[PDB]
């Protein structure tokens, strides 16, 4: 069997949302999350003579703790019959020995399951970030919800009397429009990624084309941080003080494909806006055993007997995506 | 006769369809196609409970897995009175030894054997995505047709109504059409690859003249990937998001050269695609008692005798070259 | 623990449509079934010259691929303590042996496992020759559709217009029927296998009774079928070139008997009419570490650690018992 220690990896393909909002993580050591163990923030001095003692700084972070988190844990069979990839500039020798191709299909079957994975922590994210209510559903899981304390007011839809589509394409200038979006945004508004779909309809205004300096590097470390993704994410460029970008990755169902973001919506927030990557206790009996209780990943390979008789190889997680100051991003239901 | 030693090529000249899209191949050890075996594509990750239960993820391969590939095996003959092409640096010296002779025509014969097979593969790629459909015609042959299962919605014929050869050279704006034609792409497009005739009415345009770049490209290694093909590739720039490329490539049926794609056309679609490069058995004796029947390519050198008292030389091959997801492009047919 | 050698069953019990249609049996080695591989019939020798060149022969046509097989895997359990059935003819001495009572019931509750599995192929077989179409689904298996091509005109119904018993049981004669069915048949017909109830009302006509034959013997070789399922097949003669035979055959549900055929039922085929009995691989870990994948049964025994910590018996199948044409039976559902 396959040793513990063969977890070689090393790729990051942060869809967009984990790798600019939800940098930092906490696994956690305890089964259940509890959001008040988080460091928080800071008070700032409280003045004090240099005669007399000063008390004492404790910060403890949020009052609902008692969360909990999904326990996904993907499962793939090893069936030798699949045929491999050939690899570029392979010899055909080593083909033959079933050790490597063995060893080729678990590399393989890795991919498979950590692509899995992030589909997850990355619908976790746009939940979070569409709304501020999210729940968990599944077969065999009992529905649990999670509530991130949003406001009212950061939920601003055009659905008045004028809205973006049924009015002027030529004199009118959604940047007023934007300001007053941004205004109860809790801080400076940064990054106004659009659905493709809800980005034609801002495109169409002549006064964006015409302020819109789309120059090719974004800011010298958005598309740094944005080429990896060739296939999902697009820049279109620099209204100003402000970037646009264009999300359009999809999560794949059972069959069938489908956008994370509703067509004609957009989102407002900031780059170095920050968002907690709690996780939960790995409860596997082994892992207990190997002391990783407390991890983001746990790759398991074991060789069942008699009735499913086949060898599986399972990854196994907890994620719970939270953020700090939720109310600080504005998501405009378009229309 | 030279043993199976003589495949000593190591050129890598695949015309921008093998390397930008079909770059992964799935070489098969059976006389067809079938696509179970092919890994597919990654699902959900389906929230489950903790160590209570779990269910093991197979992943299928649709409804239809059985597909004929195109066996081929050109013949040449090895004749040493043909006069040699002066090669460079070629000394008539050590050349006039027949040792020498036929060991060069023999590398020229593998040389063009691998050219007709790579461009046939190419012209059989370009068919595939084009329009989606393929099909498999040839004398002393049974016709064969393969279909994808291209979208109607990803034909977009420019004729209809509203074409672009006939609007002002001076005030139309093309970006609009692009944009409508390239949302219905299933994914954010970043190469428009047109037609050496079909660029010339799009560039007409002289709204797209200043917005459009000629900075030696900065989008990715493709110009690498272009520098190589440098007579039938152009690539020209930016459109602000998405590269432009001019491909002209040619190839020779029984005397005239042939354009790959049809006149006036282009197509939309991601650098980032999955294109299938599934192979077929060599049936072959030799191949099948060598243990090489899971190939892209199989040289062969022999001496026939009796009737047709002469050496020949064959490359067998067997390409089915197909595509993950025919609905990731869009074929503009212009007008 | 019982290894692989234990296959001694030698029990030969057909039931009447795998003995008279289903002949032929082709386990194959995916995992689907492939119809585009199987053999198919041959036809006369060339006459080609002595000295020259011969042709060489393709046994393959008719693709109407792509089935999937119905694993089948029923377990059952050692526990030593049932009293074992006393086979006549047997030495009593070696029972107090415990090691040899427990290789017997081994044997024992083989025998079961491979009667339950004889059921479900004739489940498969039965119905597969009524309508063309088969659902095949269950607990823990989710429904599958077969469909092998029957028209609707291999399918009349006597309640279409006129039926049989709004008749005269004196003086109509239903030649003309039986011809009228009959010559949609794509081959000639010479078996009329009925259901008894729905046989009675056939044989209520008055010249039926004494036109229908009752020679003794069978044509060439039916009466040999006959001799060995006694208990539930009956041949009633010649109706002409057409043989009266009446299958009253039953399967037992979970603790009820069912007839195998419906009520009002009578099947117009040839004896020589070709029927597939296809199979799937033996998905199992120790298959593969055997080679046994191209198998129609699989024995198992094997002892499961903690919690139902018992010793089982398992037989792993795939039937897909299924029809070479579709259109060389006719099953009339009479009135």
């Amino acid at each position: 069997a396959q040793l513990l220690a063969a977890n070689e990896q090393k790729f990051k393909f942060d869809p967009l949302f984990l790798r600019l909002f939800f940098r930092e993580s906490y696994p956690f050591t305890t089964e259940k999350v509890y959001l008040s163990q988080i460091p928080g923030l800071v008070n700032m001095a409280l003045y004090v003579s240099p005669i007399v003692s000063g008390e004492v700084i404790r910060s403890r972070g949020g009052s609902t703790s008692e969360f909990t988190p999904g326990y996904v844990k993907p499962k793939h069979e090893v069936n030798p019959q699949m045929t491999l990839r050939r690899l570029p500039d392979e010899d055909p020798q080593n083909l033959a020995d079933p050790a490597y191709r063995r060893r080729r299909i678990i590399m393989q079957n890795m991919r498979d399951e950590e692509l899995a994975i992030a589909q997850v922590e990355e619908m976790q994210a746009v939940s979070a970030v569409l709304k501020g209510k999210y729940t968990m559903t599944g077969e065999a899981f009992d529905p649990v919800e999670v509530d991130m304390g949003r406001s009212e007011e950061n939920n601003i839809t055009q659905s008045g009397g004028t809205e973006w589509s049924k009015r002027d394409k030529s004199t009118y200038d959604p940047t007023d429009d934007i300001e007053a979006y941004a205004l109860n945004a809790s801080g400076v508004v940064n990054i106004i990624v659009f659905d493709p779909k809800g980005w034609a309809l801002f495109r169409s205004f002549k006064a964006v084309k015409e302020k819109l300096d789309t120059r090719r590097g974004s800011n010298s470390e958005l598309e740094t941080a944005v080429k990896d993704l060739g296939k999902a994410v697009s820049y279109k460029g620099m209204y100003g003080d402000v970037a646009i970008v264009v999300y359009s990755g999809q999560y794949v169902e059972n069959g069938v494909k489908k956008n994370f973001l509703p067509d004609n919506t957009m989102v407002l927030g900031n780059t170095q806006a920050r968002g907690l990557r709690t996780y939960g206790c790995i409860q596997d009996a082994d892992a207990q055993r190997e002391g990783i209780n407390a991890s983001a990943r746990y790759p398991k390979n074991w060789v069942t007997t008699g009735d499913p008789a086949r060898e599986f190889t399972m990854i196994q997680s907890a994620p719970l995506m939270l953020l700090a100051d939720p109310d600080e991003f504005v998501s405009v239901q378009l229309a």
